C-alpha cells in the first residue's frame, strides 16, 4: 500500500450522513465519524430528522463513531444556549469567535455527547465500532493528543476578535488568543479522561465559499487525490491553509503519522440543500475518489487503527507505539508480541504513552514533564518509569511540587 | 490474619457533616468509601452543604475513595420537574423510594452527569487515584450488586410503584418486582456495560428508631453495632437484613469474594447536628469508638476499590479466583504465581474477563444461557465457550443464537 487514508466526517449525524455511508459501503471502505449529538435533539440547524437513522446506519455498517462534542461549542457563540442557538450562530457566522471560553465547561460537552448518544441509541456500547469515549476531535481545531510525544495544538484555530479572512486579522502562535488557550486546556482535560484527539492533514471542502451553492465547488476527486498525494509524508498540518487550520508545532516526521493522510470533511457538504447540490454533485466525487485512491495503491482505515492495535505474533521495535485496550503504549524493548505478554501498567516490555498529564503508572517520564497528582502540579526532575511506590507526593528525588 | 475486613461506606455526601466524619476516620487511622451525589456542590441538595466542595477536597486529600451515587440521588423521579428546589420538594413528601427509577436510560445518565459535576467543581479530581467516580457505583435505595460475572444480584424490593414498606397494604413480591425495581435492574446493567462495579451492603448503620424527633440520636452504639458486624461476617446478611427494601434476595451466599468481609452502609448526614438530631455530638464519638474496638477485635478496614482484590505481582492465585486489574475484573484460569509481564487482559491465557457486564466482550468465559449484546442485537449463548475476536456473535451462528 502506498499509504493509508483515514476518511473522517465531522458534524453528523444528519440526513446527509445516510447517503454518505452508503457511498462508503458501496466503495468497500470504513470511515470515522466525529459526531455532535445535538443533531439527535433536532437543534443543530440541519436537515436532521434522520440523525438517529444515520447513527444506527453508521454503526451497523461498521464505521467508527468518535466524539466531536455535544454542540460543536455553539454554547460559546451565543449569550444563552438553547434550541435556536445553532441557527443564531449560523445567522451571525461567529462559530470561530470565542469558540472556547471556560475549558472545563467546554470539555464537559464531550461527556454530554456520550450521554446523548447513549440516550438515543441505548445499545450503542454493544458496538465495538462505537469509540465515542476513546476518540475525539475538537470543534474548529486542528489539535492532536495521540501519544505522550505526538501532541500539538491549532494555535490560531479560533479568535477573540476577528474572523481570519478579514483585514488586520492577526495570528500569533506565540501569544495565542484566549479561545485557543482555552481549547488547549480542553485537549488536556480530554486526554486526562483517556481520549485521543486527532486533527487532519487535508480538508475536503469548497474550493470557493464566495460563489452561490458553495458546496458544489468541493474539490473534484482527481485533484483531491492530488492533494492527498501531496499531504502524504509532507507534514501538511503545518503547511495547510487557511491559517486557522494549521497545527504550527506539529511534530513533522513523528513515526505514527508516516504514510498516513487524515482527510477531514463534513457530511453536510454531501446534501442537496442550503449549501448547494451536494448530494448530486459530491456523492460521485466521494465514490470516484475511493475508487481512484484504491487504484493508486491507497488503502482506507479508521481512527481506532491510526495507532495500530497490538497484535500477537508481530515483532515490535523499541520505540514503536501500539494501542491496546484504548491505551497507547510504547515498546521498551524490541520483541515479538505473544499472547500473555500484552502491554499493561506493569509490563517491562511497554510503557504507557498516553498523551495525558495526570500521573499514571508505567509511564517513562522525562525531565521537565509536569504531572498532576492529588490536585497538585509536580515537575519531574529526573527521568524515570513511574511505578506505584514512586508517587510524586512521596518522591522528592523525582518530583518537585510547583507553586 | 485479621478476623475480617470492614468496608465503611458513606452515602449521600458531600455535605458539611462530611468534614468532621472525614476527620474522625483520619484520627482513627482508617480509609472509607464515600458514594457521592454531586448535586450538593450545586447547593440544591437540601442539606447544609456550603462546605460540600471543601468536603470533597478533604475526602480526596485524606485518601478516602470517592464513588458514584448518581448526580441527584434520583430526586428527578420524585418530582414532576427537576430543579433547584426538587430536593426540598422530595423531602417534603418523603417519596424518595417511590417511582425512584422510571426511565433506566435517563437514570443511568445521572451517574455520568455526576462525573461531569464532580469534574466541574474540582477540575483536578482525575489526578486523585482515589477518585473512582467512573469505576465504583451504588444505586440510590438499592442493595444491588454488579461485582463479577458470577457475583451479581438485585434489590428486588428496594423501590416501589405505590406504597412504602411501612404503609399497610405494602407488598413485596421478589418473583414479580415493581416497575421501579425492574428499571433499577436495567440501570445496573447499563452501568455495568459502562465498566462500573456496583456494590450493596451487608449492614446499615442507621437510626435504631426513626420515630423520634431526633432519629440520628438513635444510631446504634459502637459495641452493639460491632455485634451486628460480627453477626454479618460470613452469614449472607444481604438476604436476612431488614428492612425488606434493603434485602438482596438472590445474593450468592457463600460466594468466595464476599467471604470474611462486611460492607457497612451509613450516611454522612447522620453525623451532623441538625434536622435529623445531634449527629455530630452524639455519633462522631460512636464512629470513633467503633473504629477503635473493631481493630482491637481483629478487624481491618479497607476500601471498595480493593473489595475485589487488586492483582499483585508475586501473589499466588488459584483457578477461579477473582482480581481487579486496571478497573477490570478477571478470573484465574489455572493456579499460578503472578508475574509482572503476565497481567490479566483481553488476551491473557491465565485470566478471563469476568466483568459483570452483558455486552459481548473478548476473553470472557460464557455459560450456556448467557445473553450478550452485540451491535444492537441480543444473542443467546448456545454453546458455552471463551469468547475470542473471530467468534463475534453475528458470525458464529452455532455458538450463539440471535434472539
Ligand atoms: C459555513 C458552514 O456551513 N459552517 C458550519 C455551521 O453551519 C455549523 O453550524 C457548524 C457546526 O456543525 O459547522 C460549520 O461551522
Ligand atoms: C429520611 C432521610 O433523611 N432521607 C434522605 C433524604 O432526606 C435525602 O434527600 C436523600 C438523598 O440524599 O437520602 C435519604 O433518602
Ligand atoms: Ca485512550
Ligand atoms: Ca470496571
Ligand atoms: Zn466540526
Ligand atoms: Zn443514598
Amino acid at each position: 500500500p502506498k499509504g493509508t487514508i483515514y476518511l473522517t466526517f465531522d458534524d453528523g449525524p444528519v440526513n446527509a450522513s445516510v447517503e454518505v455511508i452508503k457511498v462508503l459501503n458501496q466503495g468497500g471502505v470504513k470511515a470515522t465519524f466525529y459526531f455532535n449529538a445535538w443533531h439527535l435533539d433536532g437543534i443543530g440547524d440541519e436537515n436532521e430528522d434522520r440523525a438517529l437513522e444515520a447513527l444506527k446506519l453508521a454503526l451497523d455498517s461498521g464505521h467508527i463513531v468518535g466524539n466531536h462534542s455535544y454542540d460543536h461549542m455553539i454554547h460559546n457563540c451565543v449569550e444563552e444556549f438553547g434550541p435556536t442557538s445553532g441557527a443564531d450562530c449560523n445567522a451571525t457566522g461567529n462559530h470561530q469567535i470565542h469558540s472556547y471560553q471556560d475549558p472545563v465547561r467546554d470539555a464537559a460537552s464531550f461527556e454530554q455527547n456520550l450521554i446523548t448518544l447513549e440516550k438515543y441509541l441505548p445499545t450503542i456500547r454493544s458496538y465495538p465500532n462505537y469509540k465515542g469515549y476513546e476518540l475525539a476531535r475538537l470543534p474548529y481545531t486542528n489539535g492532536w493528543r495521540v501519544t505522550k510525544h505526538f501532541q500539538a495544538d491549532g494555535l490560531c484555530a479560533t479568535s477573540d476578535n476577528l474572523k481570519p479572512w478579514e483585514p488586520g486579522y492577526v495570528c500569533d502562535p506565540a501569544n495565542p488568543s484566549n479561545s485557543v488557550k482555552a481549547s488547549i486546556q480542553v485537549q488536556n482535560i480530554l486526554a486526562n479522561q483517556g481520549y485521543q484527539t486527532h486533527g487532519w492533514d487535508v480538508d475536503w471542502a469548497p474550493e470557493n465559499w464566495g460563489i452561490p451553492m458553495p458546496a458544489n465547488s468541493l474539490t473534484e476527486a482527481v485533484p483531491f487525490l492530488a492533494y492527498v498525494d501531496k499531504a502524504l509524508n509532507s507534514c501538511s498540518p503545518t503547511t495547510i491553509e487557511p491559517i486557522n487550520s494549521k497545527t504550527q508545532e506539529f511534530p513533522c516526521g513523528t513515526p505514527l503519522h508516516a504514510d498516513k493522510v487524515i482527510v477531514l470533511t463534513h457530511d453536510f457538504l454531501f446534501e442537496d440543500g442550503k449549501r448547494g447540490m451536494g448530494a448530486t454533485q459530491n456523492l460521485p466525487k466521494l465514490a470516484e475518489f475511493i475508487r481512484i485512491a484504491k487504484e493508486a495503491g491507497y488503502v482506507f482505515d479508521t481512527m481506532d487503527n491510526y495507532t495500530p492495535r497490538w497484535s500477537v505474533g508481530k515483532t515490535y521495535q523499541a520505540g514503536e507505539y501500539v494501542l491496546y485496550q484504548g491505551v497507547v503504549y510504547k515498546a521498551v524493548i524490541s520483541h515479538t508480541a505473544q499472547q500473555d505478554w500484552a502491554p499493561s501498567s506493569t509490563s517491562s516490555l511497554w510503557t504507557n504513552a498516553d498523551p495525558a498529564t495526570n500521573w499514571t503508572l508505567n509511564v517513562s517520564y522525562e525531565q521537565g514533564d509536569i504531572v498532576n497528582y492529588k490536585g497538585k502540579r509536580y515537575l519531574v526532575s529526573v527521568p524515570h518509569v513511574s511505578q506505584q511506590d514512586w508517587t510524586p507526593d512521596t518522591q522528592n528525588t523525582l518530583f518537585t511540587a510547583l507553586e
